[PDB]
């Protein structure tokens, strides 16, 4: 995989965000992760952790999968980076995401977010508490 840059246009929830990509705004959907929806327990949480953590990166990447780079709803699929920290990873690290949508075209960094599904799940961390 390779790392390309994009700026933020909007932090819009936990794990969902519009960003402006090669010149078009484009929203993108977090890769292998599954966030609350904002209405419901941790949604909120979710969606402030996304925010600050993109909100506060002096430089965002995105990151394709070697699978499908647009959803049936016409998000980009990625993983996405602030100042080099994975968000996707970083949402389940702290239990406000579940590992989740895991396809076979997409799923590079499976065993990653895994590991530190396991270790939130260990923590007893917000979702899992
Ligand atoms: C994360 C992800 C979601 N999706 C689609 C499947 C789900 O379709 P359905 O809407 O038919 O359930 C939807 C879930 O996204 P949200 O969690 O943003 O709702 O997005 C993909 O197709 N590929 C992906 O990698
Ligand atoms: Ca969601």
């Amino acid at each position: 995989l390779h790392k390309e840059p994009a700026t933020l246009i909007k932090a819009i929830d936990g794990d969902t965000v519009k960003k402006m990509y090669k010149g078009q705004p484009m929203t993108f959907r977090l890769l292998l992760v599954d966030t609350p929806e904002f209405n419901e327990k941790y949604g909120p949480e979710a969606s402030a952790f996304t925010k600050k953590m993109v909100e506060n990166a002096k430089k965002i990447e995105v990151e394709f999968d070697k699978g499908q780079r647009t959803d049936k709803y016409g998000r980009g699929l990625a993983y996405i980076y602030a100042d080099g920290k994975m968000v996707n990873e970083a949402l389940v690290r702290q239990g406000l995401a579940k590992v989740a949508y895991v396809y076979k075209g997409n799923n590079t960094h499976e065993q990653l977010l895994r590991k530190a599904e396991a270790q939130a799940k260990k923590e007893k961390l917000n979702i899992w508490s």
